[PDB]
């Protein structure tokens, strides 16, 4: 049970797994934000106030939200990175509140980012075809 859920955050004995990647302009904190679960499914939301990585935080909730118990749980933040694997279920970042409250009623998830943009579940080479949209993640 751990201090609020199973920290898990790195490999898994064997969990589902789920993506989560969104992509809003830091330098205004807004744009979109979704995910897809291996049950196919796809969900988007606009940020607001949220970091760059906070816009992948907020997504994070989505591939949370129909994770189920255990999941893999592949985002693009260093951020999350270090507050979302540090339980935050009232620490730091406000997203990171709500994300973890729902990792509260399940088992755990997955979190990983390496140094780059591009590394998540299905993008297959390509985002969503980038010209120059106000979404960009710093």
């Amino acid at each position: 049970m751990n201090e609020l859920y199973q920290l898990e955050k790195e490999p898994i004995v064997g969990a589902e797994t789920f993506y989560v990647d969104g992509a809003a302009n830091r330098e205004t904190k807004l744009g979109k934000a979704g995910y897809v679960t291996n049950r196919g499914r796809q969900k988007v939301v606009t940020l607001t106030d949220t970091t760059n990585q906070k816009t992948e935080l907020q997504a994070i909730y989505l591939a949370l939200q129909d994770s189920g118990l255990e999941v893999n749980i592949v985002t693009d933040s260093q951020y999350a990175l270090g507050i979302i694997q540090a339980q935050p279920d009232q620490s730091e970042s406000e997203l990171v509140n709500q994300i973890i409250e729902q990792l509260i009623k399940k088992e755990k998830v997955y979190l990983a980012w390496v140094p780059a943009h591009k590394g998540i579940g299905g993008n297959e080479q390509v985002d969503k075809l980038v010209s120059a949209g106000i979404r960009k993640v710093l």
